[PDB]
RNA sequence: GCGGAUCCGCAC
RNA sequence: GCGGAUCCGCACC
RNA sequence: GCGGAUCCGCACC
RNA sequence: CGCGGAUCCGCAC
């Protein structure tokens, strides 16, 4: 009963305590006293600057407003030194318009340069469209800020929170849209039941259609999707949620799950009840960013998955699992032995040419004539799907991702029975073969 | 070696020698007496007639007959009445046109009654064009009943000599066509290692042309294929033999082969080395002749081959065989074992009543999105081919053929390892393999 | 009987 | 996957 | 200025 | 293969 006792609680995980918040005027008061020392132009932006940013993630992004005559090379040049003299530590990061990351009185700051422009239709890059995505959204998020933390904190609760390749799900700036369009979380989670794969959000025309893909149009640039790297699955799963939450609302639903955790006993006897062959590729984490990695992870294990589902192992699911040192590409298949021998086709029994060539060949077995067609018995090189991705990622490593291919071309081990369960992938494992808690 | 002393040396044991003759001379005599007395129209038609017929396959037909204005039930009745008081001991075992198969004074004879008819189109019984074979055939045959008897035992002891369903081979009429179109023995085999699957033969016209299939043109009507029954891979297995025969010519093209004969020792580690599931049905022989048989141990086994494909056991070939009492299909699969989990679909996410209804079964593991798409993890009821088979042909028997399921479902029993290996089927199991010498 | 085509039913 | 029907083709010569 | 990856499109009948 | 686009990123030469 009573969503809104619900969603009263859900709010105190979600809303900045008075502290933090505290923490983050007296950063703003000090960094606006230092770029005013400057004679500079600025903007505040994100999510500070609208008071819709999550407990626990604060940071301030200041944008720097230069005239459209500058350079780029001007913008970088002026933008840095100005970054640099305005916070108390700091790193310098991107390639175009590179920022300064840094920090003022203990929070995290971005000092961003950019063209100031009159018009949304002169956007140069993705940071010229930040500032009048706060333009758009300031005055139309006051009084539902709110509404936007339990949305942020209902997504990040079920890990399909943020944009990044690591997630594939709703931005921030997604969340801000969605309010503004529905009004509140609750009547978002109620319409968002009705959401399809072809489900049309416009936003600046205030109007839902029918499109070919989930899109959500940026209202600062119409052919823009701001739900472009939302996942079909992560749609998916969004939806399923919020048919679970108005069927039988919970706090639960604002909580992060902490992993099964079992004993690699009862593992293997569940690996053992199911049948199935379940091995790992294990190799040596590449040192890339997560946004490279985890496309390559899943690179890697669908063109394994794809090897497996040819020679006739029957994958069920494979799923991966990065950590600091090493990566693990997960699979269950419904084979764990195939028979040695099996059968090559040869030409039609007209080709004489060809099927003298082929019946020339020594092997154990005759050739035979069926449906018109020779055909020969002869012997597999591997015999189970672990043999088989050993023969796989050695000689195909170079189309499993670029980076993650190289690291399996230096190293890699497959591994599976008991010692698998010894690995730090058991609550992977789990979920991949949907092991109830 | 040679050709020429090959063919020579092959007449003998494929013509038929005075002592046979005279004995075929002298019931042909004695059968013609008996007909003359009753004062019935007869006609002497087949390979005895035109002196075709091979080395110890002694067989003679007589055509009796009768107006168009009787019907097929006095056909029938008059007919084989004859033919019971013409032979000394007679059977009467057709599948559909009736006939009498018995003996007189210990040769084979076959009366089969037929309609006059003006011309051989739109015919009345199914042997009505027999009688015009036969004109067509005596006259154009004489000086070539050699190369026809040649041609017969070519076939004959490489198994694929009658165009019955137990052999889908060349008819004796086929032969005859054959030698009448081109003129010998040797310049058909020298042809015939450029037949194709769309070879049209018309001996009519006196030319070959493509058509949609292998098509032997019957010079009576020009709409019947001869070689209708002929299998596609056993008109394959003649172009091979003729090719083989003109690279290397030998006796034991026209002698009969004697069974590969092995001990249940080497069967089972040939078996363990190739690493398949190998299993018979044994069932008994329902009592029915052999054009309903054959059909429906075609039909029964191609039931059971196409049900383990589709439970992903991975079937390479199937055989059977017809022993007095019992029948066996064999089969070997690639797949010994399978997981027990197996994935069942679900609906797509959008689709909310069906995905309440899938959701809410009983399983031992979470139900999965996958592309858009509900899936769930549930359990096979059985996990070898064998298995599979025992509850298939348990539960389908009614589709394994009409008299061969019906015998299924009184009694059946799958048979693998040891057992296996004693019963009467080390030839076929031989041959499904490719065992050599 | 078996197969092909065409239709009808049931189970998806 | 099965269960009927009809027409045609094929085997039994 | 550039740089990285992943997916898609295009060209090669 | 490469070129181009989209997406999520980074300092790049
Ligand atoms: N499948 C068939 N196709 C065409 N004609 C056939 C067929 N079966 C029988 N006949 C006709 O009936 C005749 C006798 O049939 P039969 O089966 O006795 O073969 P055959 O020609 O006498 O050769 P043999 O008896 O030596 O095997 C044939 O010559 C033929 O004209
Ligand atoms: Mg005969």
């Amino acid at each position: 009963m009573k969503v809104e006792e619900i969603l009263e609680k859900a709010l105190e995980l979600v809303i900045p305590d008075e502290e933090e918040v505290r923490k983050g005027r007296e950063a703003e008061e000090e960094l606006r006293r230092r770029l005013d020392e400057l004679g500079v132009e600025y903007v505040f932006v994100g999510s500070y600057a609208r008071n819709t940013w999550l407990k626990g993630s604060l940071e301030i992004d200041v944008f720097l407003l230069f005239p459209e005559e500058f350079s780029k090379e001007e913008l970088r040049e002026r933008g840095l030194e100005i970054g640099k003299a305005v916070l108390d530590s700091y790193e310098i990061r991107y390639a175009e318009h590179p920022y300064v990351h840094g920090v003022v009185k203990g929070v995290e700051v971005d000092v961003v340069p950019c063209y100031k422009l009159k018009e949304p239709k002169n956007i140069k890059s993705a940071v010229d469209r930040t500032p009048f995505h706060h333009k758009w959204l300031e005055g139309r998020i006051k009084g539902k800020e709110n509404e936007v933390r339990l949305l942020k904190g209902f997504l990040k609760a079920n890990g399909i929170y943020g944009a990044e390749y690591k997630v594939r799900g709703f931005s921030g700036y997604l969340c801000e849209l969605l309010i503004v369009f529905y009004g509140s979380f609750l009547e978002t989670v109620k319409n968002a039941r009705r959401w399809t794969r072809r489900t049309v959000i416009d936003v600046a025309k205030g109007e839902v259609r029918k499109g070919e893909e989930f899109f959500v149009v940026d209202p600062v640039d119409e052919k823009r999707n701001v739900a472009a790297n939302l996942s079909l699955d992560n749609l998916a799963r969004f939806v399923h949620l919020c048919r679970e939450f108005m069927e039988a609302p919970s706090l639960g639903f604002f909580k992060p799950k902490h992993p099964l955790e079992i004993e690699p006993e009862r593992l293997r006897k569940i690996v053992e009840e199911r049948g199935t062959a379940v091995f790992a590729v294990k190799f040596r984490k590449p040192d890339i960013v997560d946004d490279n990695l985890y496309p390559q992870l899943e690179r890697a294990s669908r063109k394994i998955f794809e090897f497996l589902e040819r020679e006739n192992f029957m994958p069920l699911r494979s799923a991966f699992k990065a950590s600091e040192e090493f990566c693990y590409l997960l699979f269950e298949c419904q084979i764990k032995e195939i028979s040695r021998v099996f059968r090559r086709m040869g030409p039609q029994f007209e080709d004489e040419r060809n099927v003298k060539k082929f019946l020339s060949r020594n092997r154990a077995f005759r050739p035979f004539i069926e449906n018109g067609r020779w055909w020969a018995f002869e012997m597999r090189k591997f015999t189970t799907p672990e043999e088989g991705v050993r023969s796989y990622a050695s000689t195909h490593w170079h189309t499993l991702g670029k980076n993650v291919g190289e690291s399996i071309r230096e190293y890699f081990e497959i591994i599976s029975g008991e010692k698998l369960f010894k690995e730090p992938v058991t609550a992977e494992l789990c979920e991949m073969m949907g092991v109830k808690d």
